[PDB]
C-alpha cells in the first residue's frame, strides 16, 4: 500500500459551490486541535451514531451515518454515496486547511485499535497547498482520490490566502484498497512533480539551532509551529522538526524544555493512548 492516487472524479462546479458556501458557515469541530499549527481544522459528515457531538474517531463495525452536518450538504452526500461502498465507511469529514495553517508532522493510527484505510477526495485546492510524506512533497489535485498511507510520517499544508478543503473517507482498514473507489476514471500517468524546495544547508541548520539561545515556555508554540512549517519550504524530512527542536532544547539545558521535546515527538510519531491529548 502505497500512497498514491486511486481514481479521479468529475466535480459538478455549481452543485460543489452550493455546499462549500455552506462549510464556509459551518462550525468545525475543535477536536484534534492539538495537531493544529494554526487553522488546521474537520468537521464530520458521517460517522459511527450521526450525531454532530460525536467529534473523535476509533475503530467500529457501523456503515457510517450522516450527520445533520452530512445531510446539509446533499452534493457531497452523493460522492460519497456514489465512490465508495457504504458499509465500508467509518467516517467522512471535511478537513479544511486556512492560510499558513498545518498540521503537525504526525502518524495516525497509533491510538486505535487497528488502522483505518484513509481516502482524500480533494474539493478546492491551489498550488500553494501540499501534502508532505517522510522526504517528498506531493500536491493533490481537485477531483483526484487520494489514498493516504497515514501510518507513515505525513504533513499537510495550505499557503494561500484562500483555504484547502479536502473531503476525508475512513474505510474499515481491512478493505481491499484496489475495491475502495468506485465508478471512477484511471488516471493517466502525468508530468511528475518535482520538488522546488531550497535545499537544506549549514547555515540553515545552524540559524535554526541558533534558537536555543531564546527559546522558553512563553514562545515554545509559535518555535514550534515555525519548526514544523520548514518542510514545505525546504528539502527535508518530516520528522527532522522533533530532532531539530530536541538539540535547541539540549542546548539551551531547561530540564522542562527537553521533556516537552521528548514527549512532543513521542505523542505525535511515537506512542499515545486513547483520548490522550497533547497539550503544549
Ligand atoms: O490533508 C490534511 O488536511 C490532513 C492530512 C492528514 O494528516 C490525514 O488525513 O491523516
Ligand atoms: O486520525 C485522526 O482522525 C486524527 C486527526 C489527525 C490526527 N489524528
Ligand atoms: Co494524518
Amino acid at each position: 500500500a502505497t500512497t498514491r492516487i486511486l481514481g479521479v472524479v468529475q466535480l459538478d462546479q455549481r452543485r460543489l459551490t452550493d455546499d462549500l458556501a455552506v462549510l464556509a458557515k459551518s462550525n468545525f469541530s475543535s477536536e484534534y486541535s492539538d495537531f493544529a499549527c494554526g487553522r488546521w481544522e474537520f468537521c464530520m459528515l458521517r460517522n459511527q451514531s450521526g450525531k454532530q457531538e460525536e467529534q473523535r474517531v476509533v475503530v467500529h463495525e457501523t456503515p457510517a451515518l450522516a450527520t445533520p452536518l452530512g445531510q446539509s450538504l446533499p452534493y457531497l452526500n452523493e460522492l460519497l454515496d456514489n465512490h465508495f461502498d457504504r458499509d465500508s465507511i467509518r467516517y467522512a469529514r471535511i478537513i479544511r486547511i486556512s492560510e499558513n495553517a498545518c498540521i503537525i508532522p504526525h502518524r495516525d493510527y497509533l491510538e486505535l485499535e487497528g488502522k483505518f484505510i484513509r481516502v482524500h477526495l480533494v474539493l478546492d485546492t491551489n498550488e500553494k497547498c501540499s501534502n508532505t510524506e517522510e522526504n517528498n512533497i506531493f500536491h493533490m489535485g481537485r477531483g483526484e482520490i487520494w489514498f493516504l498511507d497515514a501510518s507513515l510520517p505525513h504533513s499537510a499544508g495550505c499557503f494561500s490566502p484562500t483555504p484547502r478543503l479536502h473531503l476525508v473517507v475512513d474505510i474499515e482498514g481491512t478493505r481491499s484498497l484496489e475495491e475502495v473507489a468506485i465508478n471512477v476514471e484511471q488516471p493517466s500517468a502525468r508530468n511528475a512533480t518535482v520538488d522546488t524546495r531550497k535545499e537544506w544547508t549549514d547555515e540553515t541548520l545552524e540559524s535554526v539551532l541558533g534558537f536555543s539561545e531564546i527559546i522558553s515556555e512563553a514562545n515554545y508554540r509559535e518555535i514550534v509551529a515555525i519548526l514544523a512549517k520548514l518542510h514545505f519550504f525546504h528539502k527535508v524530512h518530516c520528522v527532522d522538526m522533533y530532532g531539530w527542536l530536541k538539540e535547541i532544547c539540549r542546548r539551551r539545558g531547561e530540564p522542562a524544555l527537553i521533556e516537552k521535546a521528548n514527549s512532543l515527538e513521542r505523542f505525535y510519531l511515537i506512542d499515545r493512548a486513547a483520548g490522550e491529548v497533547m497539550t503544549y
